[PDB]
């Protein structure tokens, strides 16, 4: 009944990928149930920082990054959520759909990575565990892992980026190919996609 209806929660900073010395790794920032008080509310008041989130909803946890003063997330993920700040829920700059792509304004305190213009095919996959994965590209948005792994690892870092040796943002990761449990390689939102729906 309308009276009855629900309202799903925002999309919630938990923690970030931090890249910001000689080594990579995970922190967290909210538990589980000030991450629930959060989506409900819509209002986080926690510093941001960083260019890699980890990020989550009642039911699901991922990766969001920010490129080029967005923060980028996969849709499958965060369906059509708003994303909580500290003033209250922000809708949605980006949804697309056919590309599993969504985006918000990038939170205050974040930092942007930037689009590569490089071209090459040196990548580099970080995961929600802090794991920086060498993948070569093989196509506009596939590349291959150069050490396959079970899937169990790549699990949850949808929404992180794959890197060029100089830093900058390629692609979102948005699925991974599945031999027999293996990954063996990877799909991603490329940054040209990004760059054309911005
Ligand atoms: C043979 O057929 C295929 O396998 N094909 C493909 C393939 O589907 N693979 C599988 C293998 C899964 C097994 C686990 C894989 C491990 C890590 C994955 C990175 C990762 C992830 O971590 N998610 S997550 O953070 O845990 C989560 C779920 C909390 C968010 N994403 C996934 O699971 C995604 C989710 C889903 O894909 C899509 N859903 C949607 C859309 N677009 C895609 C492509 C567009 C619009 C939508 O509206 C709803 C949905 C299946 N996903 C795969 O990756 C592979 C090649 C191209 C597609
Ligand atoms: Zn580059």
């Amino acid at each position: 009944h309308m009276a009855s209806m629900k309202k799903k929660g925002s999309v919630v900073i938990v923690g970030r990928i931090n890249l910001s010395g000689d080594t990579a790794y995970a922190q967290q920032t909210r538990g589980e149930e000030g991450c629930q008080e959060t989506s409900q509310t819509g209002r986080d008041k926690n510093q941001v920082e960083g260019e890699v989130q980890i990020v989550s909803t009642a039911t699901q946890t991922f990766l969001a990054t920010s490129i080029n003063g967005v923060l980028w997330t996969v849709y499958h993920g965060a369906g059509t959520r708003t994303i909580a700040s500290p003033k209250g829920p922000v809708t949605q700059m980006y949804t697309n759909v056919d590309k599993d792509l969504v985006g918000w304004q990038a939170p205050q305190g974040s930092r942007s990575l930037t689009p590569c213009t490089c071209g090459s095919s040196d990548l580099y996959l970080v995961t929600r565990h802090a794991d920086v994965i060498p993948v070569r590209r093989r196509g506009d948005s596939r590349g291959s892992l150069l050490s396959p792994r079970p899937i169990s690892y790549l699990k949850g870092s949808s929404g992180g980026p794959l890197l060029c040796p100089a830093g900058h943002a390629v692609g979102i990761f948005r699925a991974a190919v599945s031999t027999r449990g293996v990954a063996k390689a990877v799909a991603f939102i490329p940054v040209e996609s990004l760059e054309t729906t911005m």
